[PDB]
């Protein structure tokens, strides 16, 4: 029974979904395996597709011989496109300057024809490159992998960018023919695209994402930074806990942000309370910094800091739970059990390390890299 009428939070407007489009990158192996029947790519491979993304890296498409001696692939790296193939006796590579990670739709074309190869993005064609090697044919299996690769597949000689691209892909054509993406040979972890999206990972409020199955050790010093947006007053953000006492936690309870830490001598808590109760559930992005050092704990929200200052090591050796946690998992430094609802972006631990939610080993009600609504 509150003394004043409750302060309502902002409201989220569902954008709906794009018809005939697929969102990849939800897991490191999200993909579609599409049949190639009428295409003869031996002397010519022209692929045209539309893409929308905020990501910096990922595999967009791949085709290869059973022995992998012949192949062709399109990958994104540092926000830019790279097209390469090997006809059996040498690799040819083409790059394009266009920056694609702006969240807007782009048309892309990759072309290998005769003894030349080139790329086109939004109509801007790159200079041609001469096919390398003596071989004259691209000999590959009658199958194209779109948006990523199967978990059991081991792609050779295409570098380390073999994870699924966090992006929405529309229709795709090969040598003038539109492929029926609705009739894939097989697939894994694919979903729909929001009509309008913004950079981030959506948490529907029902589950969580668990990372680092081998265990993470907080120890003495650790810096956690992230950005979040939400229209709810309660929600767990992050927790790393031993099955005993040592643990750390970050959560939103009744409009306030709490950073708990326990080095084996009791819970230490830094609390941030905004001027307005509904300030943080306004649907806009907020920055969050939580630094743990020897005998110091500092929580900073939107530039506002709050700290608290005899064991000093948080001896954890467990997974990192994001956005919530299941009942059978102990979280000694979290008072709440409520799953977060909203989006989180730029999650990093510091010597910096950013956490990629698409790598979660256990995921429930969370959609990495896919966040609805405009920014
Ligand atoms: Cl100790
Ligand atoms: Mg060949
Ligand atoms: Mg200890």
């Amino acid at each position: 029974a509150p003394l004043a009428q409750p302060e309502l939070c902002a409201v989220d407007t569902a954008p709906g979904y794009v018809a005939g489009a697929h969102q990849f990158g939800l897991s490191q192996n999200s993909h579609l395996v599409l049949p190639l029947q009428q295409s003869d790519v031996r002397k010519r491979l022209q692929v045209q597709l539309s893409i929308r993304t905020f990501a910096s890296s990922g595999l967009i498409y791949y085709v290869a011989h059973q022995n992998q001696m012949d192949y062709a692939t399109l990958q994104l790296q540092e926000g830019r496109l790279h097209f390469m193939f090997d006809l059996g006796k040498g690799r040819t590579k083409v790059s394009h300057p266009a920056l694609l990670s702006d969240g807007k739709w782009h048309t892309v074309k990759t072309e290998y024809i005769k003894r030349k190869a080139f790329m086109t993005v939004d109509g801007q064609e790159s200079p041609s490159v001469t096919v390398v090697g003596k071989a004259t044919t691209l000999d590959v299996e009658r199958k194209l992998y779109l948006g990523g690769l199967p978990s059991h597949y081991r792609a050779r000689n295409i570098g380390t960018i073999t994870h699924s691209i966090p992006a929405c892909i529309g229709e795709i054509m090969v040598n003038g023919q539109q492929l029926d993406k609705d009739r894939p040979l097989s697939a894994s972890a694919v979903d729909r695209c929001y009509v309008v999206a913004q950079e981030g990972t959506f948490f529907e409020g029902s589950g969580y994402a668990a990372l680092v199955k081998e265990g993470y050790k907080v120890r003495l010093d650790l810096q956690i930074t992230l950005e979040f947006r939400t229209t709810s007053k309660n929600g767990v953000l992050l927790g790393i806990s031993s099955a005993k006492v040592d643990a750390i936690g970050l959560e939103i309870v009744d409009g306030k942000v709490l950073f708990h830490v326990n080095n084996g001598a009791g819970r230490i808590t830094a609390t941030y309370q905004p001027r307005a109760a509904r300030a943080l559930c306004d649907g806009k992005w907020h920055t969050l910094q939580a630094h743990k050092s020897k005998h110091r704990i500092v929580l900073t929200v939107d530039g506002n800091s709050v700290r608290a200052e005899h064991s000093t090591s948080a001896d954890t050796n467990d997974p990192i739970y994001v956005g919530g946690y299941p009942a059978h998992i102990k979280q000694n430094s979290l008072s709440s059990r409520a799953s977060f609802r909203g989006c989180v972006r730029n999650l990093r631990l510091s010597q910096v390390q950013s956490l990629d939610l698409s790598r979660a080993f256990d995921l429930q009600g969370v959609f990495p890299h896919s966040c609805p609504g405009p920014e």
